[PDB]
C-alpha cells in the first residue's frame, strides 16, 4: 500500500529535427500535451514547466541541442512506481511525435528523461550569485560515459578535468552538478550540468575553444569535447532564467490568435 | 511524533433528497464549505473537487444515486490522524445539511466517505481510452458487502461473475476499481469502480438487463443488482470527464448572477 | 472605421433535447466552445459565462425550458456589426450540435436558436428592491418571451405588465420580479421580453407560475392552453439556475482538466 | 438610450475612528463588500483596488487620514446614471459599517466619493520617475473649498501659493493633480492631488513644517495648512506603490488564517 | 474632457540584432517590461500579449523579421491622446535596449509600432478555417510603401499583383489584411497582412520561389519582393496559433529557473 | 540518500523599527524577496503568506511586537537540511532588510548582499547580533497540538483580533518549569476571562533550526481594548518569576524570547495563489 515520499526535479530534453516539423510538434505539446498531463499528476507533481530553447548555438549540433525545449517536472513520489502505470485517461500521442522530435526516422534517438534531486548536489562556481547579477545564458547539459568505462573514471575525468576549465573562464559565471538517478528509469546518463554565461558568445569561447586544450578520452565517441554520440551520450539545451510556460499555474487553454 | 506520508484520493458521494433542497444545499457547498475546506487543508491537499452529477437515470435510486454531486480530495496525509481534529476555525454546519443529503429526515442515510490510493489498483476494459475517443458517462458505483458476508466471497463475485458482464456488453468503455482503504475512518464500502458508458442508455442496458442475468445472492439486500442497500451499502453518480470545480486553482468567491 | 460603444448583455438558452446527448454536447460546450469563443472576443467582452439549469421543473416542458444552460456575455461592442463576420479563426462547429440542441431534428420539429440582447441593467425593478445575497437561496426563473405574429406590441406589453406580473408581486411564494425590453434591433431575435422571477424553490415556481396563473383568461392570440400561451421553445424559452455559477470562464477556465 | 462611454477613476476615503473598530469593517470590507462589489460591475470595471493606509503620521488627523484604505474604481460608464440604479442582488451593508468609518457619530463625517479621469491632468514635480528610482510615500490628499469660496480663487491659491512650496522641498519627489468631475455626483471635492516623499519624516517636514510659511486665508476653517475642515473639505491617505488587493485579479474568497 | 471610444488592436515589430542580446532583451521584456506596463494600461487595455517570433526563415533578414516577438495591445481608447503622456510611474527603459533591439547602431533601424482595427478589413483566402484543420506557420507583415510612391498605386499593386500570387498558391492557407490607422502615430507603414503557410517550406515556396514571377516595381527599394527596405519599410514576424505570454492573464512575476 | 517528510508549518516575526524604514521594508519584502522566494520553493513549500499586522496596540513594546508582519510558510521537507543550501540563484538579500527589521543597527555599506560562507538567506534568518534583536523563526507542526478555550468556533461566529505570541525561556530556566507555569499560571487567566474567546498552543520545532522560542501560542480577542484588558489588566495579578526579564507579564526580554503580532483572519498576500507581480499605482 506506502508510496514512498520522493521528492524528484526531473529533465526530459525536447528536439526538433526539422523547421518544417515545428509548428505541428509546438501545436501538440501546448494544446494536446499539456491538459493530458496535468490531467493525469496534478495531486502528485508541485511543478510543470517547459523552457524553451534559445537558437541553436554554433555547433551546438554534437552537443545534442534540444531545439525544441526542456521539459521540467517536480515529482513528489516516482512515475515509474509500476502503480502508477494505470491511468483513467491516457496520453493522446501519435506516431508522428517520435519523428518530429528525432526518436524515429520517416535508427533514431532516444528519449532522454532525467530524474534528480530537487536541489543541486555540487555547487562549483558562482556561490552567492542573485538575480540582480543579470541575464544569464543557461547551458544544461547531460552526459552518460558510453559502455564499459568505468563511472568512478569518468567523475574523475568530469571534475577533475573538465570542470577545472570552466572555473578558470571569466565568461563562465556558474556551475552547477547533480549525479543523475539510475535506479528510477535506466536513464543511460549518469551527470546534470549546467554552465552559466553572459550569451552565446561567452558559451562558445569555453565549451569550444577552451575545451580544445582537452586531451581526447580513450573512449571518445566523437573528436571534440563533449567526445560523447550526440543525443545519445549528451543532450543539452541553453535557456532564459524565466519561462512564462510554468503550467500548474498559468495555462488557460488553447487560446488562439486573431 | 512524524507524520505519514499517506498520499490518497477519497470520494464523497453527496445526494439531494429534495429539489425543493437544491437550492439551500447547493447554496452551503459553494457558498461557505468550500472556504471553510480550503482554509483548513490548503496546505496538505494538492486537488479538492467536485463533479456534479448528471441527472438521475432511471432506476438509479436503486444505486444508492447521489443527487446533488461527488466531492473528490486528494490528501498528502490522512485526514482521520487525531491530531487533524485540532482546527482553529471549524466548519459553519448548519444542521439542516443533514436533511438536505438525506442523513437525518426532519430512517436515514449514511455519510459515506471512501479513501483510495491515488492510482486504480485493476485495470479492466479500456486500456488506452484518451479524450480524444469522446465523451464518457463516468459512472462512480462503490460498495460495502453486508455484515456477515465473507468479503473474498464478494470479491470473487464482484470480479468473477459481475465484471465479465461488463466486459462482454460493447455498451461499456472502461472498468476500473480498487479497494477502499477501510483501516482509515471504517467506511463500510469495501470497493469502488468506475464503469464507462457513452450515454444514459447504455448504462441502463448494461447495468439493469445486461445484469438481470445475474442469480441473486444469499446475502442479496434487494431483489435486483446491485443486490445492496440503497445511499447505505451502495452509492453511485454519473458524472462529466470535466468539471470546472476545481477548486484550488478556480474559486473566486460567491459571485453573483446579475 | 468608427465602432460604436454599445455594452450590453446578452443570453442564449441552450437546450438539450435526451439524455443521451448530454455527454457529448457538455463536451464541445466545455472543451471546443469555450476557447474558441474566448480566442474570437476575449478584448471586447468583460464576461463570459454558463449558468447550468436545475433540473427541469415538473410542465417546464412548456416554459421552453432549456435543459443545459443559459449562456451569457457582457459585451462592449455588437457582435452583429458586418465588420465583426471575418475571424481569423472559425468556430469548430459540428452539425450534430444542432441535433443536441433541438435545432433539427435526428434520423420531431426543429426549435429556433434564441439569442436575445439586452441593456446591461434591468429596466424594471417590480418587486423585491433591495433584496441583498444574505437573504437566502434563489431559485431564479429566467424567462423570455415573444408574442407570435400578429400580435400588437403594445398589447402583449400591456398584458404581461398588467395582468402577469401583479399575479407575481401578489404572491409571496415570489421574491423578485425583474424586466427589460429585448434589443430586436441588433439582431431581429424574435422575443420582445425578459424577466426574472424568483422564488425559494421549484415548489414555489410551480403553485405561481401554474397554479396562480390558472386564473389568466386565455388570450385571443394563445398558441397552448395554459400560461405562457406561447409555444415552446419557439415563443418563450426559460431556464431556472441559481445564484452563482462556477463557469465563469473569463476569470475560471484552464483547459479541458479530465477526472482520473 | 446609448450609454455614454466615460472612463473615469474613482476614489473613496475609507476612515475607521477606532482601533475596537478595525477588525470588524477589515471583515465586512474583505468578505463581504468585495464579492456584492464585483458581482455588480465586473462587466463595465476594468479595476477594483485597495490602498490600505500607511499607519496615520503626526498630525494626520488634521487631513482627515483615512485609517483604513484608499478604494479605487476604475469605470467605464458612470455609475451614477440613474439605470444603474436598478440592481439584481443589493450591496449587504450593516448600520455598523457607517459607525465604524464615522460617517454616523460615537457629528458625522461625509461620505467622500471622488471621481477623475483616469490620467492625472497636472504633472507638476518630478515627471520621468520610475520604479527603479525608489518607494514612495505617495499622499493622496483631496480638498474642497468651502461654501461661498469663489472655485478658481481656490484653484489659484492652491497652484501658485502652496504648491511652489512642494515643489522647492526637495523632500518631495512628485506632485500630480486632476480636477474632481463635480457633475458625477455632486461631490464637495473640488482638487485631488499626490504628493510623494521617501518617507514620514519628508511628509511631516513639507506639509506641516514648511507649510507655516503660507498665510491663512480669510476662508480657513483651522488655523494651519490645510485650513480645510477634516474629513469634511479635506481628505487623505498615505499609501505604497503596491497593493496585493487588487480584487478583480486576485482575490479568491475569505480564506481564513490556520 | 471626454475621451473617445477607440477600439483597436496594434503591434510591434520586435528585432534583436544579435544573439549576444537576447538574455538581456528578453529579461528586460519580461521582467521590467511586463509590470511597468500592466501597471499604466491595465484598466483601459483588454489584451496584452508577446507572440515570439519563429526561427528566421531563409530570406527573412529581406523581411524586416522581427528576431524576438510581435508585441500586441487591445486599447479601449487611443494611445497617442496626448493626455496619456501624462503617468505617474515612467516605464524604466534604458537605452541599451534601443541597441538590442536595433533601433541605435554599433544604421538605425525604426521602431515600428502599428495600429489596426480590431478585426480584420479583408478575408482573401481561407475563410471557414478553423483551429481543427491544423496547424499554421503565420506570417504577419507589414509594409509602407517608400516616400513619393502614391498610396492608391500601392494598394493597386499590393491586391491585384501581390494577392493573386497567394490566392495561386495551395500551400498558404490564409490571406488577411486591414490598412493600417496612421492619424494615430504616423506609423509610416501602410498595410499589415497575416499570410498562413503549413510550414517554413510553404513560406519559401509562395513568398520567395513563387514572387520571383512578379515585376520589379519601378520604386522598389530591393531586387526581389517585398521590394521594400528592411526593417525601414517592411517588417514581419513568423508566429504560432498560441503563445504562452497573454500577459494580463498569465503574469506571475519574474520567477527563475531552479 | 532520501529526504524526510516533514510537513510543518513555520512562521516569522517580522518587525519594522520605524517608520520611514516601511516603505523602502515594504517594497523589499513585495517586489524582491517573494518572487526570490516562490523561484526558490515552489515544489516543496504548499503555501506562502503574509500576514500584515494590526497597529501595534498600547505596550506592544513589551511583548516583541512585529511592525510589520508574520510571515508564514508550509513545507513538506525541513528548508535547513544542508542539501537544501544549494540554490541556483540566491535571495536578493542587502544588509539594509536586517536594519530595518531592526536584526542589526544602522550603518554604511548596508546596501551591499549579506556576505555568508554558505547561503545568504539561510544565515540572514539565524541574525542574532548583540546590538540587534535575534531573527526569529520557528518551526511548528502543521496543526496546533493543544486546543485550551474555544473548541468549535466557526468564522460566522464573528471577526477575530488574532494575537500571535511565541516565547522561549531564559537562558538556564528549567523548560518543564517554564511549561508547567505557562498551563498552569497563565493559560487559566486567558480561559477565565470572557474577552478571550480562543487559546492555541504549539511547542516549537527546536530540533530544526535552534530556535531560542519554545512555544507558540495564538490567543483570540475582539478587539485592541479586550487584548489589553486581559494580556495586560488581568495579567497584573500573576506573581513574577525569579527567572523575569522585565516588571510585567510576559517577564520576558522583548524581541529576544518573546515576539508577537495580531492580525487578522484574512490576508490578501496569499503569495502562491495571488501574486501577479511588483505592479504599481497610477
Ligand atoms: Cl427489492
Ligand atoms: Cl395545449
Ligand atoms: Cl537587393
Ligand atoms: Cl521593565
Amino acid at each position: 500500500a506506502d508510496f514512498k515520499f520522493e521528492p524528484m526535479r526531473s529533465l526530459i530534453y525536447v528536439d526538433c529535427v526539422s523547421e518544417d516539423y515545428r509548428p505541428k510538434l509546438q501545436r501538440w505539446i501546448y494544446k494536446v500535451h499539456i491538459p493530458d498531463s496535468i490531467s493525469q499528476f496534478e495531486p502528485y507533481v508541485t511543478k510543470y514547466a517547459f523552457y524553451p530553447s534559445f537558437p541553436i548555438p554554433p555547433q551546438g549540433d554534437r552537443f545534442g541541442y534540444a531545439r525544441m525545449q526542456l521539459t521540467e517536472h517536480h515529482w513528489l513520489v516516482s512515475d515509474l512506481d509500476p502503480r502508477l502505470e494505470i491511468k483513467a485517461i491516457a496520453e493522446t500521442f501519435p506516431m508522428d511525435v517520435l519523428v518530429w522530435q528525432g526518436q524515429i526516422p520517416a535508427e533514431g534517438n532516444p528519449f532522454i528523461f532525467a530524474f534528480l534531486p530537487m536541489w543541486w548536489e555540487k555547487d562549483l562556481k558562482g556561490k552567492g550569485r542573485t538575480i540582480e547579477d543579470g541575464a544569464n545564458y543557461r547551458f544544461n547539459m547531460t552526459i552518460g560515459f558510453p559502455e564499459g568505462v568505468d563511472k568512478a573514471e569518468g567523475e574523475k575525468w568530469l571534475f577533475e578535468k573538465v570542470v577545472p576549465i570552466l572555473q578558470a573562464a571569466p565568461e563562465c559565471t556558474r556551475v552547477l552538478a547533480s549525479a543523475v538517478k539510475k535506479d528510477i528509469n535506466g536513464c543511460v546518463m549518469d551527470w546534470v550540468l549546467e554552465i552559466w554565461f553572459e550569451n552565446q558568445s561567452g558559451w562558445y569561447k569555453v565549451m569550444v575553444d577552451d575545451m580544445k586544450a582537452l586531451e581526447k578520452p580513450s573512449w571518445a565517441q566523437q573528436d571534440a569535447f563533449p567526445f560523447l554520440k550526440p543525443y545519445h551520450n549528451v543532450c543539452s539545451a541553453a535557456v532564459a532564467d524565466y519561462t512564462p510556460s510554468n503550467n500548474l499555474a498559468n495555462y488557460r487553454g488553447y487560446i488562439t490568435m486573431r
